[PDB]
C-alpha cells in the first residue's frame, strides 16, 4: 500500500494552454489536482482532493470549536421554499431552476437561508434552545454568466455556510464575533495572509458585514487599509471624507462657454486647460419616488460608488441610470452637458464636491459649459452625501492615518440578516417572558474550493506551487534512482515505511527510466511537495540519503541513522 | 460540551418503515421534500462514522479517492447512449445558456471522459478511482426515508484495466473490501451473484444487510458457498425423471377457467399438473415467443429476457397480439398447435398428464405427454427458486431470505470505452479499448438498513461502529454545583480519553424518565447517571443499552470501566 506517482500524477493532457490564464488555474492543472468536466466544473483529482481535504478538516475543527452544529441539507430544493423569501425570481439568473418529472419546480442550491428557516421553524420551538448555529460543507451551484479563473469563478463550488439564530441582537453579536474569531484561527491554520474587512450590508454607515479576503496581486476585489489604524473596508464599504479641509474662496466669476465636442473630463480638461480637480461629474440615475431621476455629482477625478449611491434614501435600490432619451427629456440637454446650476431635478453632491471652489460644469444647455462656479454665490449648495470611491493617499475616515488600497480575493464573508428571513417566512419562538419573537439571524460563509486556488494565487514561484504546511498534499516525495534495483527497492521501501508509521504522508515515485531524474524534481516541485529524499547505490554505500527543501538552492547529505531526528526537525 | 439541549431534535403519515420512523424520532433526518432530506447534527455523526469506514477500505483496496462534479453536460450521455436510455430517473436540465446537463444518479460517462484525458499509458494501469459524493435519481415514488430517495450518498468506484484477468483481480478486491466494510459497521450480511445479463457468468454481485423488511428476496444453498438474488439463482427440477404417459389427451370444455387457481379448483387437477404460458416478443422483430413454467411456478423475467430468442429487455406481447397470433386469448394457451416458438421450463420438461389452454378460447387439452402428443421444446431454465429446492450446484437445498441491497458491483468489459473511445497502447503498441469494472455503496442507505436489522421496542440499537456517540452523561440535578462540577469533569475526562460524549444538560421540565427513555432511542450505548446522592456514597450509576438493569459503579473506578467497556 504505497502511494505512487504512477497512480496520482496523471497526464494533463489534451488542456489548452489559452484555457488558464491565472497562476492558480495554470498550476492545478499543470500539478495533475483538478480537470474540466464543462463550463464551471472541474473534477478534483486525486492530488487535489487531497488539498481540499486538509482546508475542509481545518474549517470543521475551528467552526465545531466555536460552538456551530454541523448539519448537510440538500441541493435540490423546492421552488415553495424560495417563493416564500421572494428570492425564487429575484436572485435572478445565477439561480439554476428545473422540474422534476411531476412537473414539481425546484433549484439546485446556490445557498441554504430558506432551507435552514424551513428547518428552524421546525426544529426551534424553546428559548432553551437558543442560541444555535448550524452549518454544512456542501457543493453550491451558481450559474455565473462567464466561469473563469478555475476554481475561482465556477459553477459549481464547494462552501462552508452557517446560520445562526437569536432572540436579540446582542445575541447576534456575540455569535457574530464568535464567527469572525473563528474565520481568523482558520485563514491562520491554513498559513495564509489574509485580512477581514468591513463590506456594505445595505444602508449607510453599520456594521453588519465583514469579508475576508487573502491578499494577492490577482485579486479582482479592491480593499482599503489606513496605514496607520486598524481601518479596514472593501471599496464599496469603505467612507471617503475630503482631503481639503474648507471650501476655498471665490476668485472667477461664472461664465457661460461653448463646449462643442466636449463630452467626457479629459476632453474638458484638455480643451480648457482645466485641472481635473476643477471639474465636475454630473450622473443621473432612478429617484425611488417612481418616475423621478436624481443628479448625482462626483468630482472629475473621482468615480461615483454605485453602493453609496444605491443606499442614499432619494435614490432607487438596485441602482438604475436614466437614459439618454429620459436626461434629454428632464432637462433638455445631454450627457457631457449636464450640471447642477438650473438644474430641474433633486441633486446629491459629493463631500469633496461640497467644498470645490472655481469649478467647471455642463450648463444644462447642450454644448455649453459654466465656468467660475461658486456655491452659495451662484446656487445654493444641495444635500451632501458620500457617493464616491476613496483613492490611494485618502484621509483614513477614521481620522488615524492615510488610506492604502491592495487587491484580495474574497474567500470568506459574514452577514447580519436580521428579520429578513424570520419575518418572511413565520419562523418565532415564545421570550421567556413569553412574547413571540422573530428569530434574529446571521450566516456565515467560507468559499472552500477558492480557499485552495487563493493559496497558489498567494504562494507560488518559479518552480511552481509553495503551499503553506497544513495545505500540502504531501510532505515527503522519495525519489529513487533505479528503484527497479533490488538494493534500491528495498531501502526505499524501508524509508517509506519508517516516515510513514510516524505519520508522515510520503509519495513515492516508483516511474521508471523514461521519466528523467531531472523531471522528477520538477514535477515533486511544481506539485509543491515540501521536502524531498533521493535514494541512490552511491548515497546507500556512504550510508547517506540526499536531502532537499523546497524552498532550498542545495540539496544536503543526511545520515541514514539520522533519519527521523534530521526529518522531523525539518517538518516542525 | 456536546449537550442535549443543542443536539436532541427527538420528537407520521409518510413514515412507515422503522428506520424512516425512528430516523425522524430520533433527530436524525428531516424532510426538505419528496426523497429530500437534512442531517440533522446527530445523524450527520452516524453518516461521517459510515463514510470513514468506506475510505478507509477503498484506500486500503488501492483505489485513489476523486471528487466529481454532480451536473454533468449532456453530450457526454448521448456517447454512451444513456442521456435517452437511463428512462425518467435522469434529471435533465439547462443552463441560462440553453446548454442541456443532467444531475448526475452516477458518473460512468464522467470518470470514462476523465480516463480518455489522463490514462494514456499502460504503465498507469491497473487504475482505480472513487468517490463520495451525492447522486439524484428521480425515483418515481421516493419512499422508505432513505432508502429510496431522490438525493442520497453513494461511494461509486471506477477500475480500468487493459485485460480481463486485471480486472478480475480488481473486482475481486473490491469484493473482499466490501466485505471488511460491511463487517467493521456491524453488519449482518451477505454477498449474493447478482445478474450480468447473460445466462451463466458472474460479472455482478449484490451486497445485502439481512432484514425482515428487505425488498430483495437472495437465496442460498445451506450445505454450499451458493448464493444469489432471486432474479440470479439457477432453478433445477426437484424430480429426476419424467413420468409415463398414464392418460391419453382429450380436449375439454373450460369456461371462466383462465387462472391457475380456477383449473386446480375447477377440474380438481394438481397444480404440478399445470402449466401457465406466457406470450412475450421475440428478438427478431415482429415475432413471439411463448414461455412456460408449471402452475406452481413464476416466470423469472431476468431469466426470461436472457434467452437469445426474447427480446430484452422484456416485453409481454398484448392481448390483441396474441389473438392474431394464436387465435385464442390469455387463460386459453399452451404448446399443442402453437404457431409461434416456444420454450419450457426445465422442470416443465418432466411433467406428464399434464393440462394446458388448448389455444382455443374457453379449452384445455388434459391428459397431455411429451413426445407422444407434441415433441418437447427447447428447455430452458426460466421460473424463479422457491423455498427447499435443490441447489443448482448439486450441493445441499436453497433458502430464502429478505435482504436491503446496499451494494452492488459489476464488470462492463468494453460497454463504455468503446462507446466513448477510451483506448491506451499496450506494451507491443496495439490500441486496445480499456475493460472496467464498477462497484457502487449506498451510503446514506446504510445508516437505514443498520436500524431495520437493529432496533427494539425502546428504539435504535447501533452497531458500535455508527453509534453517534458512546456516552450520555445524564446528571439527575445539573443545576446542582457539586452535580455540576462532578460532570463537567467527568465530561472532560472521557473527552480527554478520546471518547465522545453527550452531556444531557436539560432543565427540570425533562423528568429523568425521558432524558432515559431519549438516549436509549437514540441508541447510545452507555449511560452515565451523576446524582448528589451517588458523589455522597462515592458511587456513579452506570447502564448499557442492552442491559436490563444499572449498576453502581466506584466513582473511582469508572474509568477504568468505562475503558474496558469501550476497547473491545
Ligand atoms: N463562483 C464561485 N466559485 C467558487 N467559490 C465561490 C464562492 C462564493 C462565496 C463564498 C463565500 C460566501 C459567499 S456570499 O458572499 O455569497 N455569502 C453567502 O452565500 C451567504 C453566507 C453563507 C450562506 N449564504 C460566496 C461565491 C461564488 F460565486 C463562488
Ligand atoms: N434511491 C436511493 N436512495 C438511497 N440510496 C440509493 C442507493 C442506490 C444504489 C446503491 C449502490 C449501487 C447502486 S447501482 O446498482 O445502481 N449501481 C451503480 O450506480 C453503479 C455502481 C457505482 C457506479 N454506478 C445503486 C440506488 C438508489 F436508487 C438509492
Amino acid at each position: 500500500h504505497h502511494m505512487r506517482t504512477s497512480q496520482y500524477l496523471l497526464s494533463t493532457l489534451k488542456e489548452t494552454p489559452a484555457d488558464a490564464v491565472v497562476i492558480s488555474h495554470q498550476l492545478l492543472l499543470r500539478a495533475g489536482m483538478i480537470r474540466r468536466l464543462a463550463s464551471g466544473l472541474y473534477t478534483w483529482l486525486p492530488m487535489g482532493l487531497r488539498v481540499l481535504r486538509k482546508v475542509e478538516t481545518i474549517v470543521r475543527e475551528e467552526m465545531n470549536a466555536a460552538g456551530a452544529l454541523e448539519v448537510l441539507m440538500p441541493a435540490v430544493q423546492p421552488a415553495e421554499l424560495w417563493q416564500e423569501s421572494g428570492r425564487w425570481e429575484q436572485y435572478g439568473p445565477e439561480l439554476l431552476r428545473l422540474k422534476d418529472r411531476h412537473e414539481r419546480e425546484f433549484c439546485v442550491g446556490p445557498t441554504h437561508e430558506e432551507v435552514i428557516t424551513d428547518l428552524a421553524r421546525n426544529e426551534l420551538n424553546s428559548y432553551k434552545q437558543l442560541p444555535i448555529n448550524f452549518y454544512q460543507i456542501q457543493t453550491k451551484f451558481r450559474d455565473e454568466i462567464r466561469p473563469r479563473f478555475g476554481l475561482m469563478r465556477g459553477r459549481e463550488f464547494i462552501m462552508k455556510d452557517a446560520y445562526s439564530f437569536h432572540l436579540s441582537q446582542d445575541s447576534l453579536q456575540q455569535t457574530y464575533d464568535g464567527m469572525y474569531q473563528a474565520y481568523s484561527k482558520i485563514f491562520s491554520r491554513l498559513g495564509l495572509d489574509f485580512r477581514p474587512v468591513q463590506a456594505d450590508n445595505g444602508s449607510i454607515g453599520g456594521s453588519g458585514s465583514h469579508e475576508f479576503h487573502v491578499l494577492a496581486n490577482s485579486g479582482e476585489d479592491d480593499i482599503v487599509f489606513s496605514d496607520s489604524s486598524d481601518y479596514a473596508a472593501n471599496i464599496e464599504k469603505a467612507e471617503a471624507v475630503p482631503r481639503e479641509s474648507a471650501r476655498g474662496s471665490a476668485t472667477e466669476d461664472m461664465r457661460l462657454v461653448d463646449t462643442p465636442n466636449t463630452k467626457t473630463i479629459a476632453a474638458l480638461v484638455d480643451g480648457f486647460q482645466l485641472p481635473i480637480e476643477k471639474t465636475i461629474k454630473t450622473l443621473v440615475v432612478h429617484g425611488a419616488e417612481e418616475g423621478t431621476l436624481v443628479a448625482l455629482i462626483v468630482r472629475g477625478d473621482h468615480e461615483l460608488n454605485e453602493i453609496k449611491a444605491a443606499n442614499q434614501p432619494l435614490v432607487a435600490s438596485p441602482l438604475v441610470f436614466a437614459s439618454e432619451a429620459e436626461i434629454r427629456a428632464a432637462i433638455g440637454a445631454g450627457p457631457g452637458s449636464l450640471g447642477p446650476v438650473n438644474l430641474p431635478i433633486a441633486c446629491i453632491v459629493d463631500r469633496s464636491v461640497a467644498l470645490m471652489s472655481d469649478f467647471a460644469a455642463g450648463a444644462n444647455i447642450e454644448d455649453k459649459h459654466y465656468f467660475g462656479v461658486n456655491w452659495e454665490r451662484d446656487l445654493p449648495l444641495p444635500e451632501v452625501a458620500d457617493l464616491r470611491n476613496v483613492v490611494e493617499g485618502d484621509p483614513s475616515p477614521d481620522g488615524k492615518g492615510t488610506l492604502v488600497i491592495k487587491r484580495g480575493i474574497e474567500v470568506g464573508h459574514i452577514f447580519q440578516l436580521g428579520t429578513k428571513y424570520s419575518e418572511a417566512m413565520k419562523l418565532s419562538v415564545l421570550s421567556e417572558q413569553g412574547k413571540p419573537v422573530n428569530l434574529i439571524m446571521g450566516c456565515y460563509g467560507i468559499g472552500v474550493s477558492r480557499v485552495v486556488a487563493a493559496a497558489i494565487e498567494q504562494n507560488h514561484d518559479e518552480r511552481g506551487i509553495l503551499w503553506p504546511s497544513a495545505l500540502a498534499p504531501f510532505q515527503i516525495a522519495l525519489v529513487p534512482l533505479k528503484y527497479e534495483t533490488e538494493s534500491v527497492k528495498q531501502a526505499t521501501d524501508k524509508l517509506y515505511a519508517e516516515l510513514t508509521a510516524a505519520g508522515f504522508e510520503v509519495l513515492l515515485d516508483d516511474r521508471d527510466k523514461k521519466t528523467s531524474p531531472g523531471v522528477k524534481f520538477a514535477d515533486m516541485e511544481l506539485i509543491g511537495i515540501p521536502h524531498r529524499i533521493v535514494i541512490s547505490d552511491r548515497g546507500l554505500s556512504e550510508g547517506v540519503l540526499e536531502y532537499k527543501g523546497r524552498r532550498d538552492s542545495e540539496s544536503q547529505n543526511l545520515p541514514i541513522g539520522e533519519l527521523m531526528s534530521f526529518i522531523t526537525e525539518k517538518l516542525s
